[PDB]
RNA sequence: CUGGAAGGUUAAGAGGAGCGCUUAGCGUAAGCGAAGGUGCGAAUUGAAGCCCCAGUAAACGGCGGCCGCGGU
């Protein structure tokens, strides 16, 4: 988000659309069931790498 | 078009298992019936080709829809 862009582990409760979005069913395609084999920082930027 | 393995299909010719007609004979008749002649004739065998398989587009040819780069 523009304003609100955060990573984290959250409690809170979201629904979601009747339809996912297109970028979704693209995630869902290539990495849902996949295993989180590491999470690094690219130095020290704010960028978080996820190697699935 | 070129090449080709299995499997399938296919001519004449080859091959005659059988069958019909005829009748010496045999039978009171009805009918049976050798041999010969004669007229058909099944299995089996039978190439290329074809089906089939592979390649080949400066061979003949052909080079999409629909929906939201993705889906179908």
């Amino acid at each position: 988000h523009p304003s609100y862009s955060r990573v984290h582990i959250t409690a809170q409760a979201y629904e979601n659309p009747s339809e996912p979005p297109m970028f979704c069913m693209l995630l869902r395609k290539h990495i849902e069931g996949g295993f989180i084999e590491k999470i690094e920082q690219a130095g020290l930027d704010r960028i978080m790498i996820f190697h699935i």
